[PDB]
């Protein structure tokens, strides 16, 4: 599924991530925004032999099992799979375990290098949430 803008800050504000761990909704989003462009299906193979799945693109190196990459932890407990669902909740799920870690939102690279500190408001402007 590829969600809209507002349809997203929705689906993250209904399932508890609006001010998760402190980062407001336009955080997500627009992580989701270059990490996913917002398709549930999106995958993408690391240099490692890990893989991103679903619309926060989280890793199968650490949080969750596809079968494919050696000495990997599934520290969400689900299949990879589960993360391309048109359903978010895994991923939201998986999400607050990730940014519970230590590190914040800094896990997602596309945060860190795109959002972070940016005027993140912009991506839930006009939504009616
Ligand atoms: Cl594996
Ligand atoms: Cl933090
Ligand atoms: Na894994």
């Amino acid at each position: 599924k590829v969600f809209g803008r507002c349809e997203l800050a929705a689906a993250m504000k209904r399932h508890g991530l609006d001010n998760y761990r402190g980062y407001s909704l336009g955080n997500w989003v627009c992580a989701a925004k270059f990490e996913s462009n917002f398709n549930t299906q999106a995958t993408n193979r690391n240099t490692d032999g890990s893989t991103d799945y679903g619309i926060l693109q989280i890793n199968s190196r650490w949080w969750c099992n596809d079968g494919r990459t050696p000495g990997s932890r599934n520290l969400c407990n689900i299949p990879c799979s589960a993360l391309l669902s048109s359903d978010i909740t895994a991923s939201v799920n998986c999400a607050k375990k990730i940014v519970s870690d230590g590190n914040g939102m800094n896990a997602w690279v596309a945060w860190r290098n795109r959002c972070k500190g940016t005027d993140v408001q912009a991506w839930i402007r006009g939504c009616r949430l």
